[PDB]
């Protein structure tokens, strides 16, 4: 059995949460919880940051045993690996690689627009290049059934909870219909990730931390 | 023989740079100009972003043939495979994994205080945290010689050029004294390091984009 810590909001641990039940790995939750607002007191995990005996402190974090991770990316990999859903060709790295830090950039771009005060003026902006980001996305599937070839990989995951922050921020945006809406469904069908969302152990919100502009809950 | 695009800065392209040298890959550079101040005329890259057949253009991009290649930490897995400069056991593949995101936080943490026009007033802040995120790095490498074992690895590339930038900035930095900056020589006493850096390849500045407040050229 395996411990995931992380605060009590979506944020990071979402790809690794379903990553968790897709490979139905055996996992608790240390969740963590702010003061009340507006002061929002980090005190639950700050008093315990360095009594974990983690390398390079910080969340999320997973401990497997005498195995302690630190980085969304490296505890990804990690269960990624025990279960060979990471390339295997040189071509299929080369993709993941790529697509894991590209995703990454995306993820970093919209977080920044929603926690910054200037975001109604950052807003149409964003919106702008939006299309294009996501026209990149599409010509890179393409009628590919996964992103990296026809084995699901750890970067789906990312792909996904991406995609639905998107999807979530502006649902009627025309380029998120066609193959990359057929992914979203085409991943959200799988038996055990979908009984995951019929559960009640699942988080569709909030996306972001209390202190955001912008939030689905 | 292989292309390396990038600004004629340090940035994010100096351990990529350092790689293909030690690795004595033969490449050349497609080193891309701003316009003069205060504009900074970005129509050498933007003229040419979408020409290149990138799947995601950005900047650096690294072109192998018909292996076309972006994002930083992608480009340098990508050579690193080639000279088994990688993880080989479970436990060192963890360690270059952890320590690639670490050192992008980091490395970004640093660009977010150099680039903003608060700086002044945002320095002191940095310098009190800094220590402590030095003296992590510090315990981890511990006695070993590399960062992830007895092999040289890429990400000895990554934490060397995120310790050089520290170096510039607070050169006196007592954290700095002891194993990591044992470390900072044992890499530049590489046989082909050392040479390229008595080369007039070598860019040790400008680290920064030119709009940034801080910069050591
Ligand atoms: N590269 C690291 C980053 C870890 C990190 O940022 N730690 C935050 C997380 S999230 C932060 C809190 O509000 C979340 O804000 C975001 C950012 C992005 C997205 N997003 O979806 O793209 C959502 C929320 C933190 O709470 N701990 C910092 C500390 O203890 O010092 C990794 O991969 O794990
Ligand atoms: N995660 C990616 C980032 C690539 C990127 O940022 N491309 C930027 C400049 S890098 C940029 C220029 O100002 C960086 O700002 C800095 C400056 C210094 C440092 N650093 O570590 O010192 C980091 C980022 C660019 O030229 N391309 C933007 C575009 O084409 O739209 C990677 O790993 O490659």
């Amino acid at each position: 059995v395996v411990t995931l810590g992380y605060w009590d909001i979506r944020g990071l641990a979402h790809a690794i949460r379903l990553l968790l039940e897709y490979t139905e790995t055996p996992y608790q939750e240390r969740r963590y919880k702010a003061g009340p607002a507006p002061d929002f007191d980090p005190s639950d995990w700050t008093n315990e940051k360095e009594k974990l005996g983690l390398d390079f402190p910080n969340l999320p974090y997973l401990i497997d045993g005498d195995v302690k991770l630190t980085q969304s990316n490296a505890i990804l990999r990690y269960i990624a690996r025990k279960h060979n859903m990471c390339g295997e060709t040189e071509v299929e790295k080369q993709r993941v690689d790529v697509l894991e830090n590209h995703l990454m950039d995306l993820r970093m771009a919209f977080a920044r627009l929603c926690y910054s005060p200037d975001f109604e003026k950052l807003k149409p902006a964003y919106l702008e290049l939006l299309p294009g980001k996501l026209r990149q996305l599409s010509r890179f599937l393409g009628s590919r059934s996964w992103f990296v070839g026809d084995k699901l990989t750890f970067v789906d995951f990312l792909a996904y909870d991406v995609l639905d922050q998107q999807r979530m921020f502006v649902p009627d945006c025309p380029e998120l219909q066609g193959n990359l809406s057929q992914f979203l469904q085409r991943f959200e069908a799988l038996e055990k990730i979908s009984a995951y969302m019929r559960s009640g152990r699942f988080m569709k919100a909030p996306i972001f931390w209390y202190t955001a502009l912008w939030n689905n809950k």
